[PDB]
């Protein structure tokens, strides 16, 4: 289980990054506002990755977009990756 709502951290690269257990999917989310960027999230069913879904390169000034459909289950886990170019 993923305790739900978006979680916030400030890359050194720039921008801001969201990422967490949200309207029912795990998604990785990265804004920066003038280079080319992207995101990527991992679902893990009791540790084991059950899927990946990669961002494509997204424009600057936009929010990446990487998502797993997910329910909320007792061994449902997140892993969140954000990326620059
Ligand atoms: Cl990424
Ligand atoms: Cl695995």
């Amino acid at each position: 289980w993923v305790n739900p709502g978006y979680h916030y951290q400030y890359p050194s690269e720039g921008g801001t990054w969201r990422y967490g257990f949200v309207n029912a999917g795990l998604r990785s989310e990265y804004n920066h506002p003038t280079k080319v960027h992207g995101s990527t999230v991992q679902k893990l069913i009791d540790g084991k990755v059950d899927k990946t879904n990669r961002s494509i390169d997204t424009a600057a000034g936009r929010y990446s977009n990487a998502y797993v459909g997910a329910i909320n289950s007792p061994g449902l886990k997140g892993r969140y990756y954000y990326r620059t170019n």
